[PDB]
């Protein structure tokens, strides 16, 4: 296993990629390409939480596959997320393309996951990217690659849904309200997408999650949603490797199953080798 | 996750460990010490599995603990595995000691991690380090640490039950035929052992296991064994991740939940945080 | 000691910094937070002088603190200094705060270095980052860490003050005349300094040192002045190992007891354990 | 030897440079200062050719220089080429001067080489950066250093000239038409140019090389000239080592021996010690 | 192009070797396996000569092939070379077997190349990997991996026949007198050799290289040998890259050939591509 | 700053090394050649203490030397300290030697620092490497380099003489007595010594060092002695850096001026250039 940080440059705002590539199997006579996983942490758009990428990677690492992740344009400075962000997404998968000799990358299997705030990146970009003219008007022109599906956890969907809170953080994130709610822009051409959440979350309403798997239903794209009954917000991986030190309510065992349903829903779509 | 690649000079015979180090979650308001697990791959003596090597590493790894994998003595040359590997596992032990501060690493909670002929040094290691007679017979004076448990994936435990298959190859790894049978070297000082076999196991026969997990009962030393009613040898993690290419005989779907007991016993031994 | 190399992106303009981690003591039984300094340079913002980054960030860890080199904006290409300089200082003291866990940072005691030029960024920033109005004002809206004092050696101070000479160069660095003077900037909340310099500086008067202590004093902060009697510009650690070979102008064995003065200061000031 | 890959910033467009340094060589009484060369690949501006990098840059290493290899602008995204990628050649330039010490570079000879699209950029610098008026135009004020020789290998020069094949493509590189074709921009400031080029290149028509080697010596600047009688666009080393698997038209045993002639030619000009 | 110094503990004698890496090319279809060579340096068995390792590596890995430098065993102690080089010269191939998968390298095509008492070395190893009765006097049981051809650059093959110049040397070296001469260990079995020398070398004479391809046209064994008429021992590249700074004695402009020569030979062979 | 972590491998007993380098002024005209001081630190020849490696290693590296922390042999294991330690210290400045082009070494520089039981390596070794005799007794044969001076802090001398308590020990240390008491061993050959202890040190009496200093006087060796009137044994920086947590008998502010004169002291010797 090799852990590789880099800073990419080949979008607007560059940003750091923290990569964590598999190693071919030494006792293989064929060598075998890999699945890779970009991860989006959560952290309200002011910064992201490590809750949410190293644990959460690690995990999916162990089913066999690679794992980049991405720290998505934020709110510090003056700055905005949006257009950035969907153009690092971009060059992120587009760098993939370029390493896949190097690492054994199947880039028929590049998938994407989001959680909290990073899920509105993701579910965004599962519709912009999918879609000739926002491609053009988001400017991903010549960016090569394409995921083949997403992962959500507990996603901010709509900016008006109840994350966040006031009108001049909703224009923070973006003043582009084209962009504010993810599920008006799915259509038939949007990738599949595995969807979970809890029905107790209170910082980012279980609607969003709703609103978003309805629209995928309604445009005729595969997707399965788990809705756990308890729970509250950024559970992570919902055991004791992501509990906050004496925090009992980031436990939730009911809710820690989800990354076996995640990599058995990746088997079914024939993007995870299956047993 | 941090990567490290050394070699251990402090034994007679110098050897190359790969750890892999957890890093501290960036959100969390007190740091914590995570437990360790030491993995000594399969080979039948003349190498090192990879397979049983970060595939396994990795599966551990998720679950919230560091990893460090052990290149023990092998017959390459015209040397011998005995006694060399024994100091090797003290080294190890006593490196990690020395990085606890740096690395945050439970020293309550060191465990060993054994597969195939990797076992075999595993459970010898659980007789000899737990016992002061032995300790000094085989040069393990002044290493700091202590082992809390250990774990057999389908080990070698006696030289004359089955593996190797001839006199000299049993000579070969050792002429000490005080260290060919592992459970005649149980006594209730040894540590509490989780044992998996495949019971079709035909390289390295299932009564292996068996003799090592009669020798702790009879010692009343906590074990647990599994024993599952198919598969081949050296399954390792028995799913897709280590299945080599186009071979359906490394894919065991019962055996393949052995992980997942292994951890939820580490937790029934205090040596894992519970969710 | 880990040596830590990384571009940062979290500002408008990307910038290079170098990281000296300390190391936890292997044999503590329990582990220490240890300061961190953040040092910027001299080097007539055209380039960042390495006689005022590694001999110095060593001096300052053997006392027992992290240090972070950074490298600010400058004048090469048609770029200003600011207001991106301001905006990098306040994203690597955010980005220091995320790496607290995993480095045992103090976060408590960050403490900004400034030499000749960089004691400009530095001097302004302990203006600006300390009222809400201008850090609104030059975008450092959600930056975590806030410092707790200051050392300017040989700082340039006021742009209209001696450095530099052209009315030219000085719109080149900044056509922002708020910042040009680091003196009228001063208010209570400004954060302690130690400041130093030679009475003999040529190309940066020690009018400027001289004007920002007048400007601490009258606004009641806590501050120390040393002006050396003698001595050139850029004198860095005033003895052999920063002095150009075979020029002696670069050995002051009075000026060179400054870090010891300044690390006493330190102590004095809470930011620094004490003997 | 040492291999380095950072991110520089010390230009509007920040860009990734990989490094190739040579390491002094052990039984040597006195140090030696070597040579650097800079290369840009190709790949039609909107990726980085693979075949154009380390292969090159490891032939050109083997006759005993540095090398570090140029990601500069593309396309990808809605970005132009120019002018940032002028900036960025000449930021590579400058951080070389500040290694100098570090790695033993002799600046009195670093060399610019150019492939495809790459040579386009290079041609273009060679002419840029030579004219004082020029240099502030395209914002290259107070980077220092300055290259010694250019190697153009199957370059892009005029960009009405066959690449690329319509207006907006031309357009969308640059729309700065006093860029367009580097041939107008050469001076007998210009700096000595080694060129080659196959007759039968269909993709970027051998006119291009020949118009630019016509304006060399029509300014009266050293230049070679080898126009190969046949071989495909983008030979590269023109054997086996950038051969695309199974394809033969990736092989000229005539044109493979340019890099000779090229070293040859370096020692000719005082730029490589010669036997 | 990655490079990697590692030890290697898999011999008695544990050994440092220092591997050069070809990466992937990125814009390649399909991956390919590269050819690795071996190199042993001289240094008259006292030191390793830095002449004699990365010029040669770099030269090499050009005409596209992996390099491990290794670092043979030496005189120094009281330490003798034999017969732990040998085993040292398994370990390595041993090594590489197992890094295949992971750096693409055809083991049909390992290369050992050897210079002046390096050379002994190789030339040795020739003899005895191949000779099953050899292999097991010499304690290589067990060690995968077989070279394919071996390299001798002005060799050491004879300790009787000139270098080194006292029985004492002689026996420091080995007291073992079946190792003394190299030729006198040819078989049928023997992989082919491609050996040059100058005619004028008087450290190491001319006549041991003779005897050595004597020995193999004896026993039928394809071999290639090049004497050039002049210059000094211990030549190298016989360029500008290995010239001590000054000295022209080390300047042989028709033995600089030998390196194309030898490439050429490895064509013929069909242990390296050809154009 | 460069920092390199090795196993060094020609020694009976291979050896992990850890090197901090100077890195080149970026700034200067001329390169400089620095001193480069090897410190053995104490730890009862059963471990390494990290309190008198890198905070003592920086402090050094602070005035403008390199810096190499040697892992001497210990007893861990069934092993002995001696000869073996002896023959890595020369190992190690023999590697030095190797690496002066690289780093910029001054071979007439080396120095030798020891700590409690990393002293009596260090003044043994003044004797023993000094003298013809006893580099043929105890295999320093053909290891380049030789030390300057020593620098012993608190060091163990003569095995019989407080330090350690039981004949068992000592001869467990070593069963030559010829290496027992290294006052015995001084010649006028050897270096000279900077050495310092506390008069209240209890774990190895003050006799120690000052049989030591006895013998270079008597045998007119330049020598410097600090015997500070109070503080325990192993002060090592005696200031809050080295200063276990709560413990206030590990501050001494008067034997904390150590450095300071050790430092003037090597500048008298010609051993640093001095301000």
């Amino acid at each position: 296993m090799q852990v590789e940080q880099r800073t990419l440059n080949t979008a607007a705002h560059p940003f750091q990629i923290t990569a964590y590539w598999l190693d071919q199997i030494s006792d293989f006579e064929t060598a075998v390409d890999y699945p890779i996983m970009i991860i989006c942490p959560g952290g309200g758009f002011t910064y992201h939480s490590g809750r949410e990428e190293a644990p959460i990677a690690t995990r999916m690492m162990a089913a066999g596959m690679h794992t980049v992740v991405l720290n998505y344009q934020l709110i510090v400075g003056d700055q905005s997320v949006y257009p950035w962000a969907l153009q690092q997404l971009g060059a992120t998968i587009d760098w993939i393309t370029t390493q896949a000799s190097a690492h054994h990358v199947d880039c028929q299997r590049i998938i994407l996951a989001g959680f909290s705030a990073g899920g509105h990146v993701v579910a965004t970009y599962n519709g912009v990217a999918t879609q000739p003219e926002l491609r053009t008007r988001y400017h991903l022109d010549h960016y090569q690659g394409q995921h083949a599906a997403i992962i959500l956890g507990y996603p901010v969907i709509d900016l008006t849904a109840g994350f966040p809170t006031t009108s001049a953080a909703r224009n923070q994130i973006t003043t582009d309200a084209r962009l504010w709610a993810a599920q008006r822009l799915v259509t038939p051409a949007s990738k599949p997408a595995f969807v979970w959440q809890t029905a107790t979350d209170e910082s980012v309403p279980p609607i969003n999650s709703l609103k978003y798997v309805q629209a995928m239903l309604q445009h005729q794209v595969a997707t399965a949603y788990h809705l756990f009954g308890s729970g509250i917000h950024g559970l992570a991986l919902a055991n004791h490797v992501t509990q906050k030190p004496g925090k009992d309510k980031y436990l939730n065992d009911q809710a820690a199953i989800w990354p076996q349903l995640a990599l058995r829903w990746l088997q079914e779509q024939g993007l995870l080798a299956g047993n």
